């Protein structure tokens, strides 16, 4: 087998799979969101943009992870990708609520993999997921904690005014 | 009689110059439509630009079939141009429900336009019109659409302010 | 009523509502002229282009009317527009025959509502149809008249080749 | 046989075969205008220039139909390619009637094989047709009918000197 | 329901999701394609980014699908995207030979909805498929077809040598 | 008859006619010739493009030699053009033997009619022949020479991967 793999166990090889699947699984998440928002009947662009725009982000994380797969000679594995949770979803509000629940999954995913990194004496994935996913992750759970509370604080004031407002002065179109 | 003509049914010619009727009644009706909203009691700038840029949409549009009708050999007829349908169009919700309804009449006529081609084998006029004028009016009810709901949002809310908002933050000024 | 409105009569704003509507029905009617000389067995384009040139001038002049109605605090009222009063536009000379014609029913019309305006005594309004209808007018009928007198002395000589020198040489294509 | 075929009929198939042959003695026909209007007797260069750039495109046209019968896994096959109907081609007046009834003659052909592709179901066949070919047609018949009437216009006048005249401002010299 | 929604069958809306579906399923296949080639006992880069490009392509497709689902007043679904066809795609060759088949299976799905689009007179339908897919399909498949033929050459051959030489001299790294 | 023609025989006449069908014949040749080096069951790009650049250098060749016709007061008269030998063409061996052949044919043709020049005191002719075809031919004949051998060299060693190599590495593409 592999003439290149070293202190790459089949724990975290296999891990690193699911963690593809877990990414994708968002990317397509993503993909729904955004086109969500651009139906005709919700018609907010800089809403589907923002969720595009994520949907990009994520299958980038998985190419990522791929990439590193084969750099420490594991192999790839896909299986298949479960639809996203739901097939509309409601306001701003309860998109961006949907959104953190998400994000903080992959997180929990991220910490897990890097517990098991540690766990087996690997520092060269510790590292990956230091450097590519832990800070990037947290720097985008806090930029939705604030768009929730700034969509929480425009809607509670009157609903679809706020919506309208938060898509045109805080998202970008 | 032409020296060009080439299957180019007597039936289509005289649906042509209907249509060019049309595209005229429509851009007249969007040429009282933005001046209603440049009278000093109504005062919506951004409505005023959209409503005049879609008259001169509609009359470019006459004018590209006025163009085709000479280039297959039939003969441009005009008739009378029946005044717009209203004198004072009352909200920019109303006035946007207006307009898609017209675009939508304008659509069927496009659509009913192409089946009279496709019964009569002339895959030109059908090729003009997908290539200039469907998927134009598809964009456009759509993006009538987006406005409609946006609107809709906003004055459900509080009227007159969220009529001011929408010209400003979605409208061109 | 009117926030904005002084010294404009109904008689001034009824009047302003009829020279709009003999303006688009000059634009109508320059439209038709330009896309007869586009036929196949009429193919004269210079003169097609000025006709058209002219088309857009007078849908303009129509234009400037509604901004000045609204600018004084009058109602923009649109009436049917009659179509032009031939299908089919003879000559070159025939067509500039017609054109002047046109030009000086307009031009009359002009000094008709100047006229009103100085019994009304509504200084705003004579000077904005000298500054932007009346001088204009006068340089286009000239122009016309200049015209008249080449195709004339032209298709006197001989009427098939006088009437393509005038296209090419003088008309711009 | 071909690995790439995919709802290609063999009717087509031979249809475009007859088409890259009609459109390589279309070429040629148009190669023996432009020769003849270059004669020292006949000494018309602007005719001549028009009638070897329509060689250009036909010669064009044929090149577009066999890259397109290799995409689809079709066989080029080439037959004789038929001398042109005349040897000396008369006056200006003749020679643009002969282009026309030439590309008339194409026109039929395109409409005979977009039937043939709709009959078989064939919509890639369909719009390569209308895309690179139907528009072309008309077109340039358009064009050809609006010199036809220029010509006539001017050799009913006076004909040598109208010849001329036609060549020198409207043909590219 | 919707208030844009004009001449689309939910037929046509649900063949159009399922095409979305199976043009995210060939995106997916291509991910895992490129991720082969990448493994460090393959090693053929080339052939890496010709199949992650066509990952990009395909995503782009579906992409363009669902914009055109809500321009057409549809509502976008998604269902779960089935795993790729194998977990390791042997060579070159068989790597090819199974991109040609998935295409021809997207391409076959095309004009299945352009028949059914053709059946409903959906006229939009044909035009934004012929626009932006058939032709697309019909130049990759003959670009997969042109590079099955040198593979074959090469590998007929010798068979490592083959494909190393196909992968440095005809794509692109 | 001619009022420029002046040492021009009626022998050099017929042959400059004979010479003009030729070339053409040989642009037909080479426009098969490319095409079929453009099927995806052959695929060679760099001899398709090899084909099609001599396909337009012999039409070149006889538009040179019609311009001489007319420059020289002799009148171009054309021939059926008779179809290529072949349907296929073989290997790019077979397919640069062929072209060779042909070749030296049309360069047999060049020196027949320099001959005949010679005979008849016309140097203009001679010149006309040196100064632009007789070089030219000497040049490509030791060009394809080059191309044989080289071709030769490499598909004795192993057809397949040899015929590969000559199109990426000598070809232009
Ligand atoms: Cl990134
Ligand atoms: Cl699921
Ligand atoms: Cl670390
Ligand atoms: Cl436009
Ligand atoms: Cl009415
Ligand atoms: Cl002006
Ligand atoms: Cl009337
Ligand atoms: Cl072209
Ligand atoms: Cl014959
Ligand atoms: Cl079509
Ligand atoms: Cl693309
Ligand atoms: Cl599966
Ligand atoms: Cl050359
Ligand atoms: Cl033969
Ligand atoms: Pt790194
Ligand atoms: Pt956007
Ligand atoms: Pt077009
Ligand atoms: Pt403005
Ligand atoms: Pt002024
Ligand atoms: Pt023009
Ligand atoms: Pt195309
Ligand atoms: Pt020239
Ligand atoms: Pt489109
Ligand atoms: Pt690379
Ligand atoms: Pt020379
Ligand atoms: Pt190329």
């Amino acid at each position: 087998s592999s003439q290149i793999r070293q202190n790459y166990s089949t724990e975290v090889e296999a891990a690193v799979n699911r963690l593809v699947n877990l990414y994708l699984r968002a990317s397509y998440t993503y993909l729904s969101l955004g086109f969500y928002f651009d139906r005709d009947d919700v018609a907010l662009e800089g809403v589907c943009h923002f969720f595009r725009e994520l949907a990009e982000e994520k299958r980038e994380g998985a190419e990522r992870l791929l990439k590193m797969q084969n750099q420490r000679g594991g192999r790839a594995l896909f299986q298949d990708l479960q639809k996203p949770s739901q097939d509309e979803w409601g306001t701003t509000l309860d998109a961006m609520k949907a959104a953190i629940v998400l994000e903080k999954s992959l997180n929990q995913a991220l910490l897990d993999l890097h517990a098991l990194g540690s766990a087996q004496a690997d520092p060269h994935l510790c590292d990956f997921l230091e450097s590519h996913f832990l800070d990037e992750e947290v720097k985008l759970i806090k930029k939705m904690g604030d768009h929730l509370t700034n969509i929480q604080r425009l809607v509670g004031s009157q609903a679809g005014l706020g919506e309208y407002l938060f898509e045109r002065l805080t998202l970008k179109h």
